[PDB]
């Protein structure tokens, strides 16, 4: 079958070497092969390669992949900070990715071409060196391979092998194997330790490979440097494995295949997609089919129906290296809107298999907890209302009244156990009485009713309801408040911890964002109450807290407009120069953005700018970010692409052709808004 052999000549010396980090969370783009079979996935940042997951979406195991060039003399460039970067896809209707990274001191040049192998897991990067002061042979180019196998970048173990007279730098932990292979070879090898002799640390000093180490476990680097003399451009390949020999055999059968052909399958996969989304009459644009491939390409390729938050890993400059993911757990509420994206957008087979999964969630648990990792299995406990609704919902607008008994009679039964009041609201922050909160709580139940009528359970139907009618009764007189200290003191507050939202009580904000009493907090998350159609979107009520919420917590960026999601919200940089490590300040989320154009459409009102505002906070790979700065509008490093933003773009596009708001179930907003 293979020839693989393996030689330990040289050790690294003095590891484990120090530890690391995670790339920025913010994302030039990020892709996987549109089918199951390749379980791979990677994301772009600063120019380079940054987290590359296998074989589960969750499962990241490389933190970087990136060049370094020198003259061999003085200066050591690394191309991730010291070059600018200029990214583009392959087409409008893929996720292949093309990087032009331009040295700031213009004596270089990188081009890139990356996309992965339909066919079996590896990951493809051509590149191509031009020098453009000087001579070619004037420079030497290096890369650097950071391995952070099963979500760690300790204790890795690296080691070189020949499979088939091919050199490739291997690293594996537990049952996950990596093989890095050049289809031009290696010029030279080096695997050391973290700041201590690693292949960037070794040109700091000589400006060129001086260790040549095949050997080393900890923190380490696989470095290598590429023969320019022998091609300017060239392949570069990591294929993964369960075993040593997998993954160089997955790596010999992609590098044996022809690349334009790769590229090319790649991209029409990817392509077939986008052409079986509706095209709104020709209007669908570049933003519409790149939020729906990010989403599409955010499910797990095993745990079918497992849409994560994100494929990345925030403020990962600032985050240690060991067992990080928080993103990258599936959330009832962002499977939810995700859901509606799909919807909106035609691809009903992925709505479903979301659904499917949930159901398998409550089947296992009888309700939907805080989150689960794609495995299905319950990660954190609190206890969101909100999340208990949005699948009923979903089974609703998707007609599946065969899940009934298995999905939405368990989940209405526990929300009338414990509602209306709620443990946490979606901020996952403060429980109580909170009108987003209760407004899924009201059209998930009426969702519930008219799915047990299809059923013919009569009685249940009737009981979810006349609870769904007390409690949407009960709204105003639980969150709306007329003594409060903003405006004219009317309007609907965060969360109220009481039955009285006239009455004092001191909250905690989350994040070190101070203590406060319940009416000093606004949240435009009330205006989840029109969205649903649980309240008429010209209700006085809802003027009111509008005229608050744009006073007090309403910023125009030169993007356009945003809003952060309640007062003193902490979540986000304390500073343009500090990462956020768990006390901040929480910035302008373009999701805001998108939700305000929804309520906009719902009365009456044109939403192109709001539109157009999404679209600007878009980086340049077309990727929204959870939150932009309020003097840039430009993203900060907190989660990108945000998969719910994403779908919010998408439902808000289309909804401002049609005209209408595409995600609300027709039967809450006809008995409560009509």
């Amino acid at each position: 079958s293979i020839k693989i052999d393996r030689f330990n000549n040289i050790s690294a010396v003095n590891g484990p070497g120090e530890e690391d980090t995670w790339a920025s969370a913010q994302k030039q783009g990020v892709g996987t092969a549109n089918n199951y079979v390749s379980k791979v996935w990677f994301t772009l940042a600063n120019g380079a390669i940054s987290e590359v997951y296998y074989p589960t979406i969750d499962t990241a195991d490389v933190k970087e992949i990136k060049f370094i060039v020198t003259d061999g003399k003085s200066f050591v460039p690394d191309e991730t900070k010291d070059a600018i970067s200029k990214v583009e896809k392959f087409t409008d209707k893929s996720l292949g990715y093309k990087l032009v990274n331009t040295d700031k001191k213009g004596r270089y040049r990188i081009t890139k071409d990356i996309f992965t192998d339909v066919k079996r897991n590896s990951l493809i990067m051509k590149a191509k060196f031009e020098a453009l002061e000087g001579s070619i042979h004037d420079y030497k180019l290096y890369l650097a391979y950071d391995p952070h196998i099963k979500n760690q970048g300790s204790y890795n173990e690296g080691y070189v092998i020949k499979a088939n007279n091919n050199e490739m730098l291997m690293a594996k932990r537990d049952n996950v194997y990596t093989a890095l292979s050049s289809n031009i070879g290696w010029k030279g090898y080096s695997i050391g330790y973290y700041k201590v002799n690693d292949i960037m640390t070794d040109l700091d000093e000589n400006k060129q490979m001086t260790k040549h180490y095949d050997s080393a476990r900890g923190n380490i680097i696989e470095g290598a440097e590429i023969d320019l003399t022998k091609n300017s451009e060239f392949e570069i390949v990591l294929s993964f494995g369960q075993s040593d020999s997998e993954a160089a055999k997955t790596a010999l059968e992609t590098l044996g295949e022809d690349y334009n052909n790769l590229k090319n399958n790649y991209i029409d996969e990817w392509t077939k997609y986008c052409n079986t989304l509706n095209n709104f009459n020709g209007k669908a644009n570049s933003l519409y089919y790149n939020s729906m491939m990010i989403l599409k390409a955010s499910e797990d390729k095993t745990n079918k129906g497992a849409y994560i938050a994100s494929l990345s890993i925030p403020w990962g400059d600032g985050q240690r290296d060991d067992n990080t993911g928080g993103y990258h757990l599936v959330w009832s509420r962002d499977l939810y809107h995700v859901a509606n994206a799909f919807i909106a957008a035609g691809d009903v087979d992925s709505a479903n298999r979301s659904l499917d999964y949930l159901a398998k969630v409550v089947k296992d648990n009888g309700m939907i907890p805080q989150n689960t990792w794609i495995s299905g299995k319950p990660y954190w406990t609190g206890i969101q209302l909100d999340e208990q609704a949005d699948p009923i919902i979903l089974s609703y607008r998707l007609k599946r009244y065969d899940l009934y008994d298995s999905l939405v009679k368990p989940l209405a039964d526990f929300i009338i156990k414990i509602g209306p009041k709620t443990g946490q609201e979606r901020w996952e922050e403060i429980g109580g009485y909170s009108p987003a909160t209760m407004a899924a709580e009201v059209a998930g139940l009426t969702c519930a009713a008219y799915i047990a009528e299809q059923n013919k359970d009569y009685e249940s139907a009737q009981k979810y309801q006349e609870k769904a009618d007390n409690w949407q009764k009960l709204i105003d007189n639980l969150t709306y408040t007329e003594n409060g200290p903003l405006g004219n003191g009317q309007y609907y507050i965060r969360i109220a911890g009481l039955s009285d939202p006239d009455a004092d009580f001191m909250i905690n904000i989350a994040n070190g964002g101070g203590v406060y009493d319940q009416k000093e907090i606004v949240d435009p998350s009330f205006l989840e109450l029109v969205r649903l159609g649980v309240k008429s979107a010209d209700d006085p009520k809802i003027l009111n807290t509008l005229k608050v919420v744009d006073s007090t917590i309403k910023v125009d960026t030169p993007k356009g407009p945003s809003w952060y999601r309640y007062n003193h919200d902490g979540y986000g940089e304390p500073s343009k120069t500090e990462l956020y490590h768990g006390a901040g300040k929480g910035r302008l989320w373009p999701l805001l953005t998108g939700e305000r154009g929804m309520y906009e459409i719902a009365a009456g009102k044109d939403a192109t700018p709001y539109v157009k505002a999404m679209e600007k906070f878009a980086n340049e790979g077309g990727i929204i970010s959870e939150q932009v700065w309020e003097d840039t509008g430009l993203p900060t490093d907190s989660a990108s692409p945000l998969n719910w933003a994403h779908a919010e773009y998408v439902i808000l596009f289309a909804s401002n052709i049609e005209h209408k708001v595409l995600d609300m179930p027709d039967i809450v907003y006809k008995r409560y808004v009509a």
